[PDB]
Formats: structure tokens, C-alpha cells, sequence
């Protein structure tokens, strides 16, 4: 059975994010930006589009904004990648202005959400990885920094969310999407510890493709266990 | 016929026109005035009991756009405190608005006409700012037009964000930011303007001297501000 | 002649004095105790149930001045996490203050004598911070003296800003940042000792021994801290 696994991992590693995983992410995030505008969503979206778009972009690339800040790199940075900004703006356009509010309505249907919900955990596992990597690039010896920046990209979307609100002058602790994503932060810490530990090389043995597999496996295990344990109540 | 002519003259002298030291004293003046007004009934006893804290905030607001521009571009937010000239001039105005004899400087700025010129002057400077924002940005990311747009807009409208973080840090909240509700259009003005300049620099499809456009946009920043001064 | 030598010898030894680890275990010690208290009644449950959050909240407060300093200067704010020996030591004090057996380390720090001892050392530690802030600012921009001062003051008495933003992100507003009234003399003392050291390095307007002047401030920060315990 092993073979097939190392084939799973070797492929996983090669798996690109653009554009399906991205659009899954951008989709879930912006649908939330909308959902949180409370009843005001409809009116605000129509009279303050830029202000609305900006809030959506902050949440789509929140992990980057956060890492950059942590790393002394220019926060504006995420706006160089025209590819991503475009795609997200499109997804942004649809969630707020799609005809017959279709796209919004389709994502909200149970089976679909779940696909997305999973796809996203793959994109997260990916971010946790690229964080620890970039971290170890600039600071190969400082493991803590690697683990933080990793956990930063894996779960720091909440912080950017809080900051955006405090600036819009609105407090909204519905910060409980699922009361479960709290698993996200701990998961991202261990997930990052490992990759951080593995890159140093000093103490663990097994192929990256195989370990990264198990962590993406877990992320998906839980984000499902959050979807499936919510539904029974 | 005659209208096309007159366009070039203003630009030349406009572009030659240094904001310093009069536009800076206009701007500083208004900003530090506002810092004093939002200080409410307290303002009076605060300025005297905590001159430094009073100063910093005033400093923060005079150069707010700078502090933001830097942060966004990774640059040291401390940098504005380097230009010793700007800080000295500003601090003077600061000193006046809060401690002028018979609080004269403050009042003279209050009258409908004066306060209206200080404001029209501030509009040119703001444009001056959106210009420098787009340029410095384009200089670093010659082809990341969004970034340039954002930074220019930040440069021309970002005072609000700094204002907010300062209050948060001081544990106080006043959503009454929009003294006028044009400033939500002001930012929009800055956004369209900034992205106009971002286009010029790209060098794609555009015919008009640089001295011609800076003046055309000023007409709009002044027009929106004037449309805000006439009504109420 | 007879006693002119006793004071000159103290400046050389203070210069020889390391901060690690007896001063740090004081500073980290105090800082982390405050983190604990502020969690209020829930402090107990929260520390057991959310050890990580609690830890990061601590580290933020132990190295606050660094974070603020880095941020200001344009440097990577995550930087102070590279110093393993510190995070290591600081984490121990953290472990102790929160989960010590019979909670001894915490109690010991509570007695008026010990809290007093620690209080002073930390003050030496501050002196230290103010210094390097002025230094490192001067290293990069030795002519911009304001920056050297803000950065010195930030470094010296800026943990309050970090505390504020930490609460804002935690969704709590415990504005009673006011433990003692001294942390109000703390920021000003830091502002002076900053401008004094920023002057020294300029050397342009006065000559004085580096070990005497540094020794005087260290005593002055301790003076104000003593006045808090001996006067009230
Ligand atoms: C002067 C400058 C001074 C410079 C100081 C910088 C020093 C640097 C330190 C590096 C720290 C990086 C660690 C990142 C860990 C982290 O994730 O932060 C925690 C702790 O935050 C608190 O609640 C607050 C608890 C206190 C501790 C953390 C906050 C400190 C952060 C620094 C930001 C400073 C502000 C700038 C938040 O994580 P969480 O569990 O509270 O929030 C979750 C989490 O983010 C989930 O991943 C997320 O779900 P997904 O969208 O599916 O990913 C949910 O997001 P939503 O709001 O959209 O539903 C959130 O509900
Ligand atoms: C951790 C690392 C994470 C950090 C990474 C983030 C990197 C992001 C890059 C994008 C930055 C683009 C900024 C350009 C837009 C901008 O400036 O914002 C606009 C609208 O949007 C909002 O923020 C209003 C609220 C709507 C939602 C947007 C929130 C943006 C938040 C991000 C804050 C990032 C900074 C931290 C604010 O403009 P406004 O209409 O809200 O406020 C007015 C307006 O600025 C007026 O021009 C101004 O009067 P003037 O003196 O005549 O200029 C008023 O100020 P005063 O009361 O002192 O007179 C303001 O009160
Ligand atoms: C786009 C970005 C926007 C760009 C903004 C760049 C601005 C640049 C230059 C500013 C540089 C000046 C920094 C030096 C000031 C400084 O040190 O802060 C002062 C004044 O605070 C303000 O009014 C704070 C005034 C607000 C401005 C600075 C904040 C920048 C950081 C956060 C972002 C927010 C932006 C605003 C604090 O004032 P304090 O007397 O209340 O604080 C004390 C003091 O720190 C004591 O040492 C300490 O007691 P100890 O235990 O003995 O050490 C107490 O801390 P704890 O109770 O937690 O132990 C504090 O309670
Ligand atoms: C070397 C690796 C170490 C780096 C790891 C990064 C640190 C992890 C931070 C996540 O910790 C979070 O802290 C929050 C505090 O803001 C908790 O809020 C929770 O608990 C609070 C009370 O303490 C409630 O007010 C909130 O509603 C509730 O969500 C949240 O659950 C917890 O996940
Ligand atoms: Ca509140």
C-alpha cells in the first residue's frame, strides 16, 4: 500500500493551487465578509463598493499581509501579484453582485460548502508549509521564528479580521465561524513545528511528500469533523 | 478656441510651485486644529498638562499620510521624524494653535473666509501628495499599477486610518470622523486621480503635458472641496 | 581627592555589568506577573486551558520594547524571537509564574521586599533599553536626533502600546493600564535620558564621561522608582 501513498504525496506536492483551490478560498472568505456585514450587506455593498472590495481583499490575502508584517517585508506586497488580485476580484464580484445572487446561493448548499471547506484545508496546509519554508530561508537556525510565521500563514486570518473591524469601528465576536476552527491554530502550530523540525533535518526521518500528506490529511480530517459534528446537533 | 490656450500656463507655475512653506503651514494648521477640536472640552487642560503627548498626536496627524505610506511600503514609519525642517515648522504651528497669545492664531483661522483659504490650499497639497505617492510607488514597482494606485490614494486619503489607530491606542472612540461626508468621496477622488497618474507613468495612451494634468485634477479636488464649502 | 575616586569607579563596573540573566529574570518576572493578574479571576482557568495563547501574550510583554522598536525602525518585528536564550529564559519565568508548584515563584514576588528588589533592577534594565534605543537609532541615522529619542523612549517606556494592541486583538479593554503613577514619570524620564544620550553621541555641544552620565540616569530611573515605594 505504501507505494500508492508515496505516489499520493509526490502528486500532492506537485498539486497547484491556482485557480481552483484559490477560488475555493477566495469564495469561502468573501462569502463570510458578506455574511458579517449583517443586514447592512445589501446596502453597503451597493453604495460603498471600493471599501467593500478592500475588505474582501484583506481577508483573501490576510495570511500574507500578516507574515509580511511579522517579517519586515512590505504589507502592500500582495498587490503585485495581478493574477491573484484579478481572480479574487472576480470571485468578489460574484459573491456580491452575481445575477440572481446565484454564486452566493450555490456555495451555501451543504454538499458544496463541504467540498470547499476541504479544498481550503489543503490550501492552508500549503500556506503553513510556505511560511515555515520562507521562514527557514531567511532564518534557517531560528526555529521558533519558522514555527510562528508558519502558524501565522496557517491561522492568522483572524487577526487581520479583528484589525479590519477595529478600523471600521465595529466589534463582532461572531468570530466563532464554527466554534471548532480553534483546532486550526493548534494544528498549524504542530504542523509547522514538524516542517520546521524536518527542514533543520537534525531530528526526523521520512519523506516530505509523505509527512506533508499526513498533515493535509489531518486538516481535512478535522475541518470535516467540524462540518459533521456540527450537523448532528 | 480660446479655452485650449490658457491650459499650459498654470501648470508650469503650478508644477514650479513649492508646497513648502505656506501649504505646509496651511495643512499643519488645519490638522493640528482638528487635533485640538477632537480633544473636546478637555483640550484646554490636556495641552497644558501633557504638552508632549499633545505634540506627538499633532505630529502624527500632520504627517499621517507619510507614516502610512511607509508602513505599506515596508519603509521605516519613523522616517518622517527625520526631515528636521518639516518637524520644526509643524511644531511651531503646533505651539501656536495650542498656545498662541490670546489664542489668536487659532481664531483667525476660524473665520469663514480664512478657514476657507487654508482649506483650498490644503487641496492642492493633497494632490501634491497623491502625485508623490504614485511616483515613489511606481519607482519601486514600475509595473504593479494597483500598488501605485493604493499608495497614492493612501497618500491622499490615509489620514483617517492613522487618526483611528491613535484614538484606539488612547482608548477613545469618535466615529464622527467625516467632518464632511465628501471625505468618503475624497478618497474616491484620490483613487481616481491616483490611478490616473499611475496610467500616465505607465506611458500608455495619454496626450497632455504633466503641467496640464496636475492642474486638471486640482480643479476637481478643489471642485469637490468647494462643493463642500459652499453648501455648508 | 579622597572620594572623587569612589564614584568614578562605579561607572566602570556598571559598564561591566551584564543584563543576563539576573536582571532579565527580574523584568521578565515582573512583566509576566502583570500578564497573569490582568487575566483577572479567569487567569487561572485560561492559563491551564490555553497555555499557548497565554505564553505568546507573555513573550509579547517581555520583549515589547524590541517589537515596538523594530516596528518603528522598519525592521522585522518577529526578530526578537531569534534570540533563543532569551525566549528560553523568558519562557521559564513564564512557566514558573503560571504553573509553579504551590505557586511559589509568584508568591515570593508578592512580598513588599522582593517586589521592591525586582522593581529596582527592572529600572536599571530600562536605563539599558533607553540607551540602546538611542544608540541603534544613531547607528543608522546619527544626525536625525529626534528619531534617536523617540526610539529611545519607545524602547524605554513603550510596552504600554504593545499591551494596548494586545488587548484590542484579544477583545478586552482593561484601560486601567495604571498600576503605579510612576509609569507616567517613566515615559518622561525615558524621554530625557534619551535626549541626554542623543546629545552625548552628537558631542557637538558638550563633553562628559560616558560612564558618569549613564550612571546618573540609571540612578535617576531608580530614584523615581524608589520614590514610588518610599513615598507611597
Ligand atoms: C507596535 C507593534 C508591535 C509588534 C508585535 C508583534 C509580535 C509578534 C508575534 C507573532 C504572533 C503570530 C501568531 C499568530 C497566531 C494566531 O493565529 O493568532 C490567534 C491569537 O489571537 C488572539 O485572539 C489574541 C491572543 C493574544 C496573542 C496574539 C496576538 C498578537 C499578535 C500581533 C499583532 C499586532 C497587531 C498589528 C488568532 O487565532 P484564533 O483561534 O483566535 O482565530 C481563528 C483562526 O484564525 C482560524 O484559523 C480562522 O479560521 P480560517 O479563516 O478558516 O483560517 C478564524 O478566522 P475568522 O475570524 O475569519 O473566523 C479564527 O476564528
Ligand atoms: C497586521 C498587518 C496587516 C496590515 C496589512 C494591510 C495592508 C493594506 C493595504 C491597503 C491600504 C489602502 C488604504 C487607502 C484607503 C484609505 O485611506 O481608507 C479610507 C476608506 O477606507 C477605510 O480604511 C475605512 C474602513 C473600510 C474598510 C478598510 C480597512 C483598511 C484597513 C487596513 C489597515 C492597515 C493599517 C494597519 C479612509 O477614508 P474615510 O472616508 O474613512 O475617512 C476620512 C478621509 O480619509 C478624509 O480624507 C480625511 O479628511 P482630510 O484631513 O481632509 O484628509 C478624514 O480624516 P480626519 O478625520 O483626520 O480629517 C477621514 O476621516
Ligand atoms: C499605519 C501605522 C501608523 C504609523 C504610526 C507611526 C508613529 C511613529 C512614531 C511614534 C514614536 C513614539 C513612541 C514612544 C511613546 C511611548 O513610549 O508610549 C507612551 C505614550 O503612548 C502614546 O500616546 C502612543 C501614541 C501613538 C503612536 C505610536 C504607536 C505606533 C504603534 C502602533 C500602531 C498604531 C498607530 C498609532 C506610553 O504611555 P504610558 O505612561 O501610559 O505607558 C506606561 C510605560 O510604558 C511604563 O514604562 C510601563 O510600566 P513598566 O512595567 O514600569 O515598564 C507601562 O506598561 P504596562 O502597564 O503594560 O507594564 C505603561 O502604562
Ligand atoms: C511555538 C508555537 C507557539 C505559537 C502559537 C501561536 C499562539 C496560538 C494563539 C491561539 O490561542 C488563542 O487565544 C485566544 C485568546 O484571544 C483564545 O480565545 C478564546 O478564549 C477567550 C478567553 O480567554 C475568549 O474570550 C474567546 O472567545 C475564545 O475564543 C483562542 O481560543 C485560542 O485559540
Ligand atoms: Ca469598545
Amino acid at each position: 500500500d505504501q507505494e500508492i501513498l508515496l505516489d499520493a504525496g509526490a502528486q500532492l506536492h506537485r498539486l497547484k493551487m491556482y485557480p481552483y483551490f484559490d477560488v475555493a478560498h477566495y469564495l469561502l472568505m468573501i462569502i463570510e465578509v458578506r455574511d458579517d456585514l449583517g443586514s447592512a450587506a445589501s446596502i453597503f455593498s451597493r453604495k460603498h463598493p471600493l471599501s467593500c472590495w478592500l475588505s474582501s481583499m484583506l481577508m483573501c490575502f490576510a495570511d500574507a499581509f500578516l507574515a509580511n508584517f511579522l517579517l519586515g517585508e512590505p504589507v502592500i506586497a500582495p498587490f503585485k501579484r495581478h493574477d491573484d488580485i484579478i481572480l479574487a476580484t472576480i470571485i468578489w464580484y460574484l459573491v456580491f453582485y452575481a445575477p440572481f445572487d446565484g454564486i452566493y446561493k450555490i456555495a451555501k448548499i451543504t454538499p458544496v460548502k463541504c467540498v470547499l471547506a476541504v479544498m481550503k484545508e489543503v490550501k492552508r496546509a500549503y500556506k503553513v508549509s510556505h511560511g515555515v519554508s520562507h521562514a527557514a530561508k531567511l532564518y534557517p537556525n531560528s526555529y521558533i521564528v519558522q514555527v510562528l510565521v508558519g502558524t501565522a500563514k496557517g491561522a492568522g486570518s483572524g487577526i487581520v479580521r479583528t484589525l479590519e473591524q477595529l478600523v471600521r469601528g465595529v466589534w463582532l465576536p461572531t468570530h466563532n465561524e464554527l466554534l471548532r476552527p480553534s483546532f486550526a491554530t493548534k494544528a498549524c502550530v504542530v504542523a509547522a513545528s514538524v516542517l520546521a523540525l524536518e527542514k533543520s533535518g537534525t531530528y526526523l526521518t521520512a519523506p516530505h511528500d509523505l509527512v506533508y500528506l499526513v498533515i493535509v490529511g489531518f486538516f481535512v480530517y478535522f475541518k470535516l469533523s467540524a462540518v459533521i459534528l456540527h450537523v448532528t446537533d
